[PDB]
């Protein structure tokens, strides 16, 4: 049949274009070419509009398996083409060896590293109910889609796809509807060497539905009744178990070696006769499944063409939303919206910045409807949630409704931030952020740093920073956290100092399209600082203290920025006159002129950093570095600031002893360079 | 009762502590005190030798309820007094706000991130299990102990307890015991607005047996027969449910107020008058509770001093093994086991460094019976087992056996890291490893900075570690790791050049006691290193490459210092003299003298670091950086390193770029500093 013929299509794409970059993973394509098949029949999608708000969207969590999803998207017409495939795994190719956002078109999401995807599909779950509660209206159904996820077994190993799947049975995600690969085979060979549980019993304690398609190899009827099922349930996600063989159709099927590495010259030639292929011929695309796919998406066209008209009317009969959802769409923040964010003098009383960032919030909440976000079960600890906001529950529970706008994450950073990325790829401009303490959004990383790679502008509001926490001591106060994720490519570290620099780094966080963002925070209360402004600190970097005939610049950022202050007058008493620069986000100023740069940092004065954690990263702006290299201490937190000497009088010994040091020497700014 | 008023002491010794430092966590220690009574009465463990090898041990997983774990230790006489609890979260105390291993005698490990204790644990067990399988013969139950875990909510939600009770399941793990806090209460609240699993039909899915205590504020009987129904079940893990009230007793008992800041005086008033305590009195000890379980600390002592004479007439019946155990129980490794480490000569073939970690592992496996490890389903990638060993997994699978030296962690990183540290935590000398490709040691970050704060000897052999893995592309090419983990104090970060520094950071690896090592290996073959060997790298840094008239010194790692040596040739067609150092560790080399150190980084030359990743902490090493600060690419490596200059001529170009800019400059050794 045609159905079976698109089948082999995709199989023989996929293994052809593993053959030809003679890398990559041909195991999972193989087994999963029928679900892939039936799931993208049941997707609404444009390939010309990749965009398209009310779009199913599919992701890929083994995305070792791309070959399959680069089939999918060259045979349905999508920007990518054979051309493309056969350049799989080449340097520059739109087909690089995992799926990637930025560089795939109809890549939701960037995948590759394992348990991701699944929760990214609860974000993008998530958001669709969020939106569809804010927008649709009776005979205006602005949000219906699905959200469909391909997983396996590392997917279901790794402890984020459960923290996700725990969450998403929690609010009946009834939209979400995953596959699990059930082949029983991974890289060190059959999953009873490792993975023994009874995944359908889980799932099922986390409130999930359940179909199993016990012969996925050929029953793609029952793939998509699966579907149907699935869609009949709307207060539970679904699991979907599709038992097939890993390589099916090689000679190798059933094995550990065609997960992941080529196939045999001979074995290929097997599989193209035994599925009616030429076995001399590589990419081979049929006609007549060119033109059954055509068919499927000329109706999705159809469908979005009447998705535009219903959108029309619903801007006429609901003036407001449609405006408001027109914005969203077109990418664009409320007018004027920054004129919300709190300003503060130095006649203000002092305030930690996570109380600040509290009033931030509480201000630009109800400006901006695309804003959502939550905690990681540290809500009253982070300040995350708006006074008079609800949150996002399922109405069923009385504990919030789909329309509210914070989420209860409970104690998952690491899901919180893949579930972030999902949220932010769904679109419409959602602006979203997840609370926990600076030191575990290490518990994170892997979801941190993708959403660095995919360019998706979430915001972690990482409060308790450092040694100030105080009592919880060593096991909760970083000390490498910012090192680690300055040192990630594209991802904004603001730690600001006081009130105006605060709402600099929401101005950055909420207005970012492609850079993630991480505010680090305090637990105690800093002064509001003389000099500091939100136009100056959206630099990233400025002088806060300008001295002409500064001896010394000392540059610091948040809570040690009141100490350089401090230190400054100290210094004064020794005959040290001392300028003080304030980093709030070494990412933003980096990115700033030259000549910018230079007036901050300039040539022919000793420049001192102080930061109490890492002191990696410092010597792009300072000469000499004063922080902290060790862990922590439990104690109350101004006396550990004693003992590791971060007061005025010990920056001020540094400072006189970096002036001391470079007497008689000739001192270029920090960012000159050689090359 | 007696019973009673032990019950009682452990609830107010705990809310006394945490009202001394007003701060700290009571309810949860209100509500675990009648567990922990239970709990203890059942161990076998001697409070004057916190290291005898077959003591039961305990994990407190809800680590931020360390005031009751300090008061059981007090109460029990280990070398922790109420002084000390008096000084409960005070700076330099041996009470901090979470427990320490380094700090605290009785605290097996460093808890209070969620999630760690209860894999530590797991990882405790496994230990056990595998030296019980190693020693234990007829007549001699060398090793016959339990793990018993407490845990609350929090850590049921983190996904890194969902790996390792799926891993324990597997494993069959019958001497863990663990136990739920089932209080329904967590930070934000009630469990039901983010965590309505059913927890227990997910335990039954890992394969865990199950008891259920629904009355755990008072039935102590019900708390004992739970154990000793545990104790029955010697091939499941096994799951308590102990169903308790937050705070039990205060006024606020029940609610999220009382988990996390001290009781109001008033309600520590009327919890004395109604145990029958004096309200005006604090840290009461009544001595007939001091009796009790000084009666039990006796009995246990009697227990202890039997099994020394077990293992004295073990080492008379096996005098090889006897001897074996005698010399880990001394912390020692055989006498000359370096001398199995291979050793390499610049004639010999290039050599990925993953494959001459596999023959070290080869080599020293068979010597050094103390090395267990493992990989997380990347066996055949990282090349982690030696050939003709046997995994650790319970003879009933058939698929390994308890005395086994390999184990399939399958696709769980984090959870791997934290059963690596439960493993060190078991002590007997165990030097243990993982496997996993470098960039996703990050998903284990949570685990690694505990390996770091707690001192324990476990080792990451963490393969891939850059571009030079090619075609899988960005999502799986470290940039920040390296740097990441150099800037956490206290880990060693090995980056092996060739066979001879391969050797020497095992070496390093295996002697360590209290310093974690994480050893980046590549996929791609490197040549043997003319000026090599493992004498020199012992050092962390050397010199491989001496110019007495230097130009420049290049100061590189792993697969760049072969890079570098090219270079040097390139240089000198330039007319540019250059020497080379090779830094496989920066944290060895620190600990170097620093006449050693500026033998190897001398004043009055320009020195340029290159490595193929993140530039941050270089500048402790170099005057110029050059380094790879964006993510990778998907393409064939050679390729990929041409694109980003990491070539010989690229070198050069920017070794003469570093010459040309200190011309007429006065240069210091980047190791000098102000202070
Ligand atoms: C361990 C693996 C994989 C095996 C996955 O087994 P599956 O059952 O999911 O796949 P199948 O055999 O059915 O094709 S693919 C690559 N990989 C390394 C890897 C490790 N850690 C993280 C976090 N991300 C990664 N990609
Ligand atoms: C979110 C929390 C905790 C609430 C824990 O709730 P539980 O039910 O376990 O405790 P109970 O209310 O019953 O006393 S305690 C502190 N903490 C912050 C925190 C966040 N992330 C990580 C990884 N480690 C942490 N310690
Ligand atoms: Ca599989
Ligand atoms: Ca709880």
């Amino acid at each position: 049949s045609v159905d079976q013929k698109a089948i082999s299509t995709i199989r023989l794409l996929a293994v052809d274009a593993v053959a030809a970059a003679n890398s990559g993973h041909p195991g999972a394509p193989l087994g999963l070419a029928p679900a892939a098949h039936a799931v993208f029949k049941k997707m609404r999608f444009n390939p010309k509009d990749t965009k398209w708000i009310n779009r199913d969207r599919f992701v890929l969590s083994n995305g070792h398996a791309c070959a399959l999803l680069y089939s999918m998207l060259v045979l349905y017409g999508y920007d990518l083409t054979v051309e493309d495939l056969k350049k799989f795994r080449q340097l520059g190719s739109k087909t690089p060896g995992h799926p990637e956002n930025t560089d795939v078109p109809g890549a939701e999401v960037t995948t590759g590293p394992l348990g991701q995807g699944i929760c990214n599909g609860v974000g993008i779950a998530l958001a669709q109910a969020q939106f569809a509660a804010t927008y649709n209206k009776p005979d205006f159904p602005i949000s219906d889609s699905y959200t469909y996820v391909f997983l396996g077994d590392g997917c279901l190993m790794e402890g984020v796809s459960s923290e996700a799947s725990s969450l998403a049975g929690h609010l009946q995600l009834g939209n979400l509807i995953a596959f699990w690969d059930d082949n029983k085979i991974s890289i060190d060979g059959s999953t009873e060497v490792a993975f023994t549980e009874d995944v359908i019993a889980r799932y099922k304690s986390y409130g999930w539905h359940i179909v199993e398609v016990s012969d996925a190899d050929t029953d793609i009827t029952a793939i998509a009744a699966a579907i149907d099922e699935a869609k009949k349930v709307t207060n539970k996600p679904t699991l979907v178990r599709l038992t097939t063989t890993i390589g099916f159709g090689s000679l190798a099927q059933g094995t550990h070696g065609v997960h992941g590495a080529p196939l045999k010259a001979d074995d290929i030639k097997q599989l193209k006769t035994k599925w009616g292929f030429n076995p001399e011929e590589s990419f081979a695309v049929p006609a007549e499944v060119t033109a059954s796919y055509n068919e499927h998406v000329a109706e999705n066209q159809k469908i979005q063409q009447q998705w535009n008209e219903l959108f029309a009317a619903y801007k006429q009969k609901y003036p407001e939303l449609g405006a408001e959802l027109q914005r969203r769409l077109d990418g664009k923040l409320p007018e004027n919206w920054d004129k919300a964010l709190p300003v503060y003098t130095p006649a203000d009383a002092a305030v930690a910045t996570r109380k600040l960032s509290e009033i931030v919030l509480s201000k630009i909440i109800p400006e901006v409807p695309e804003i959502i976000g939550g905690s990681a079960d540290l809500t009253p600890s982070n300040l995350t949630k708006a006074k008079g906001t609800v949150d996002f529950q399922p109405a069923a529970t009385g504990l919030g409704d789909y329309s509210g706008r914070y989420i209860r994450y409970g104690v998952r950073e690491h899901a919180m931030g893949a579930i972030m990325n999902g949220i932010a790829a769904f679109g419409a401009n959602y602006k979203n952020y997840g609370g926990t303490f600076l030191n575990f959004v290490s518990y994170a990383a892997g979801a941190v740093r993708l959403s660095a790679l995919s360019e998706f502008p979430i915001t972690w509001v990482a409060t308790h920073d450092s040694i100030g926490l105080g009592e919880d001591g060593p096991t909760h106060q970083p000390i490498e956290t910012l090192a680690h994720f300055r040192a990630t490519p594209n991802i904004s570290v603001w730690r600001p100092a006081d009130g105006n620099e605060t709402s600099a780094a929401y101005k950055s966080a909420i207005e970012s399209t492609h850079t993630p963002h991480i505010l680090a925070l305090t637990r105690q209360n800093l002064p509001q600082l003389e000099g500091s402004s939100i136009e100056k600190a959206s630099k990233g970097g400025y002088t806060l203290v300008q001295q002409d005939k500064a001896d010394i610049i000392i540059v610091a950022t948040g809570s040690e920025v009141s100490l350089a202050v401090d230190a400054l007058k100290v210094l004064e008493g020794q005959g040290i006159k001392a300028g003080v620069v304030s980093l709030p986000d070494q990412l933003t100023f980096d990115k700033q002129s030259e000549e910018y740069k230079l007036s901050v940092l300039p040539d022919g004065v000793p420049i001192l950093s102080v930061e109490v954690m890492s002191t990696f990263g410092w010597s792009k702006y300072s000469h000499q570095q004063f922080g902290l290299n060790r862990f922590g201490a439990s104690g109350k937190a101004p006396e550990i600031f004693k003992l590791f000497e971060f007061t005025p009088e010990g920056v001020a010994e540094r400072a006189a002893k970096t002036v001391a040091f470079y007497k008689g020497k000739d001192v270029v700014s920090p960012l000159r360079s050689a090359f």
